[PDB]
């Protein structure tokens, strides 16, 4: 009766699971909410010039899927003296959607059965059953499935900041280095999100490194000097992105019959989740 089990309910598991559910499948999710997941700090802003490598071949079917399922909003961002249109999917809408039921437990094993796949859970005598399994477990995907591509999965950490009870009159993109932009916008009607775009080897991460990105972000919105961290006015959101070098969109591979690995979204984020989901609707 269960068609697909999706392991992981970050952006990639959430989007894939709901696209399959919308396509008529019986989908079940499993997620253990482990700390440092990649999707908590995400803004889900998609500027078309950021995704040139992808190609209209993939950008457009992906954006259409996200618009059909969640709705895509067009935001006119300030870019110096000029303006630029950026597409937005509300991350709270993607990550909080409840169509797909999610077991808030830890997957410990995957086993082929005669009818499909059995998904073991920590501390559970029975396994969850499905014809197919999509493992969208972020940087932890290689803990459950292995492949030459997954042998290259590493984490690229980063931080973004959310200021409470605040709105920007001007949502902006401002560069601080080639291909490094400080982005500030109204992520909710009450909150301002700012990120500087840096990615870090999770080893080279510490409070000093975080304060460097905080200084960038707070100067871009004129909050430097106000001690907003110590005062509780801003939340730091740390996450580890799943990076695999050389990935086309992201990694979507059928490692065994019915067993898919969906990860490697550090490079392109939400738009490549949309591409992968459209692929899975076609192929499952
Ligand atoms: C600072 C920062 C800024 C970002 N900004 C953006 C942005 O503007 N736009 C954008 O699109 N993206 C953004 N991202 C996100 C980026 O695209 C990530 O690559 C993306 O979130 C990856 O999502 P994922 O679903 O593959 O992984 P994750 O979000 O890490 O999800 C993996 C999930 O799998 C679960 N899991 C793992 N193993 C198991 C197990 N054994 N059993 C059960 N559950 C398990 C984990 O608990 C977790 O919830 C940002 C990330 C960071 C850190």
């Amino acid at each position: 009766k269960t068609d697909v089990i999706v392991v992981g309910a970050g952006l990639f598991g959430s989007i894939a699971a709901k696209a399959l559910a919308q396509a008529g499948l019986a989908v079940v999710g499993v997620d253990d909410s482990r700390p440092g997941a990649g999707s908590l700090p995400a803004a889900c802003l998609m500027k078309p010039s950021w995704f040139s490598s992808m190609g209209k071949d993939k950008f457009e079917p992906s954006l259409e899927l996200l618009d059909r399922i969640y709705g895509v909003k067009d935001i006119s961002f300030k870019v110096g003296l000029l303006r630029a249109t950026v597409h937005w999917c509300d991350p709270a809408q993607i990550l909080g959607d409840e169509e797909v039921p999610v077991y808030r437990e830890k997957v410990t094993a995957l086993t082929r059965t005669s009818s499909g796949w059995a998904v073991s859970l920590e501390g559970r005598e029975a396994a969850l059953e499905a014809r197919s399994v999509v493992v969208a477990a972020g940087v932890w995907t290689s803990e459950l499935v292995r492949s030459q591509a997954l042998g290259g999965l590493v984490g690229r950490a980063g931080v973004a900041f959310r200021w409470q009870d605040m709105q920007l009159e001007e949502q902006f993109i401002s560069p601080w280095a080639p291909y490094r932009q400080t982005v500030g916008f109204n992520i909710s009607p009450t909150e301002v999100w700012v990120g500087d775009g840096s990615a870090i080897k999770p080893e080279n991460w510490n409070q000093d490194r975080q304060n460097v990105s905080y200084s960038r972000c707070a100067q871009a919105i004129d909050r430097a000097g106000f001690g907003d961290q110590e005062a509780g006015r801003v939340k730091a959101l740390y996450g580890i992105r799943p990076y695999i070098a050389g990935v086309k969109p992201c990694l979507l591979e059928e490692v065994e019959p019915g067993l898919w690995a969906l990860t490697g979204g550090a490079k392109n984020g939400t738009i490549s989740a949309g591409w992968a989901a459209s692929e899975l609707v076609r192929r499952i």
